[PDB]
């Protein structure tokens, strides 16, 4: 009870760790400042659609809001000679023709709140530092999982635990004070190398505590109490505007779980357990893809982010219900061979939908998370019991290093690749999936 709160605790404040990229560092719509625009509005009156209309460049032919958003026209809007009515319409006859210029004098951005890329500008060049953001976190978990593995085996274990519990709080807590963005990245990785390895603690005391006739139920619950997390952040982001505050009100949980006091060769050696090991490799490294592609994706396309969410994160309940009854009634393999299907089929199908019809889009959305939650469900008691309690630890500690490498992968497909082609990130997502799908069938039962 009071263990299994303060884990299930420490299980929902890793959440916002993880997910919290969709909430500190959305874009919102903005474009160059630029001297005069506020002083020739308020001289003529321009309304502020109005304004961004005759001030800030054209979004151009069937795309291209690059150039109203990382340009500006070469123009004295101090000059009186500009008309009111329009004054670009004094300058030339079409707008294509007027010189642009980079957005040197800085940036407005339309939010009241406040995000890491509208502090630190990570917009138009360097945009992709945004994304480093949760590049710097996987690599941290990446590290992490190799050094916590070597200090637990030369440091006391609870020792170790309060340490890595002190250290991501007081990490947490000074990102949200971090001055400039590489302290910021430094802080981030830190986190990172701490933030999995509390996790997997806690994970491994509540499953030595339940007997194996409970350890499947309060494992499913610990994964609920994630969810529940992610449910937590989202009323959080909503009622915290500013992503600093937020970053604060995230941290200071952990400090309630403080104010409450073999031969790596035989994975390979073999060649059938060579094989298994590395279709167990491929699934973990396709949902911890599917699973950040698509939160990523979801906040950085969805339209109304909080109850989109909110929604995705209230349907992972019924997916691990619905895998609770599944592995015992009815199995594994072909269930979780389903749940790929279902995922890559969402993932195509998104790419066909038209994006006004955003209450169906939010649906397919909502099937492909139910679909990846059962899939990661059952890979963790798959890719546990397909190896022998001696193996086990070695096996599950590497396999779930690659769910990292995917992690680290994964920010630049999301937010640099669909640059190229809005689609293709899906395309790849569905590519993935299907073929997960079709590789999962391979796995003795
Ligand atoms: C990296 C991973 C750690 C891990 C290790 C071993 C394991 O069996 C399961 C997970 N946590 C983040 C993410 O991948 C995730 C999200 C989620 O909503 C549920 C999850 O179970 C996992």
């Amino acid at each position: 009870k009071q263990a299994f709160l303060i884990l299930c605790l420490l299980s929902a404040a890793f959440a916002p760790i993880c997910v919290g990229i969709v909430f500190l560092g959305f874009t919102p719509d903005h474009h160059c400042q630029s001297p005069g625009v506020a002083e020739l509005s308020q001289r003529c009156g321009w309304s502020p659609a109005e304004e961004l209309n005759y001030t800030v460049p054209g979004l151009g032919p069937a795309g291209e809001a690059f150039l109203g958003q990382c340009r500006r026209y070469e123009v004295d809007w101090n000059q009186s000679a500009l008309s009111c009515v329009d004054p670009l319409a004094s300058l030339a006859t079409n707008r294509s023709h007027l010189p642009l210029g980079p957005c040197q004098d800085g940036w407005v951005y339309d939010t009241p709140g406040s995000s890491i890329v509208t502090e630190f500008n990570l917009v138009c060049a360097d945009s992709w530092k945004l994304d480093l953001f949760q590049s710097c976190l996987n690599a941290g978990f990446l590290f992490g999982s190799l050094g916590v593995g070597y200090f637990a085996d030369r440091f006391g274990r609870k020792l170790c635990l309060l340490g890595t519990v002190l250290v991501n709080a007081v990490s947490g807590v000074l990102m949200a004070f971090s001055p400039n963005y590489m302290s910021m990245l430094l802080f981030r990785l830190l986190q990172g190398l701490v933030s999995k390895g509390n996790w997997m603690a806690g994970y491994t005391l509540i499953t030595e505590f339940v007997g194996s006739g409970s350890r499947r139920t309060v494992a499913i619950m610990y994964q609920m109490a994630f969810t529940v997390g992610l449910v937590a952040l989202t009323g959080l982001a909503y009622a915290l505007p500013h992503w600093r505050w937020l970053q604060l009100a995230v941290s200071l949980p952990t400090f309630l779980f403080l104010l409450y006091y073999p031969s790596f060769a035989d994975l390979f050696r073999t060649p059938r357990l060579r094989k298994r090991t590395f279709i167990l490799m491929y699934l973990w490294f396709t949902d911890s893809v599917l699973y950040q592609g698509l939160i990523l994706h979801m906040g950085a396309t969805s339209g109304n982010l909080y109850l989109d969410f909110l929604y995705s994160a209230l349907v992972e309940i019924p997916g691990a219900f619905i895998a609770l009854i599944t592995i015992d009634r009815v199995g594994r393999i072909y269930p979780m061979a389903m749940s790929n299907l279902l995922a890559g089929a969402a993932c195509l199908v998104m790419i066909f939908i038209s994006p006004d019809l955003h209450w169906l889009n939010i649906i397919i959305m909502c099937v492909g998370r139910m679909g990846i939650t059962i899939a990661i469900q059952m890979i963790c008691l798959v890719n546990a019991e397909l190896y022998p309690t001696f193996v086990r630890n070695l096996g599950v500690m590497v396999c779930s290093s690659l769910c990292d490498i995917g992690g680290i992968i994964t920010p630049f497909i999301v937010f640099r690749l669909r640059e190229v082609w809005q689609a293709l990130p899906l395309i790849l997502f569905a590519v993935l999936g299907l073929l997960a799908a079709g590789v999962t069938l391979l796995l003795p039962e």
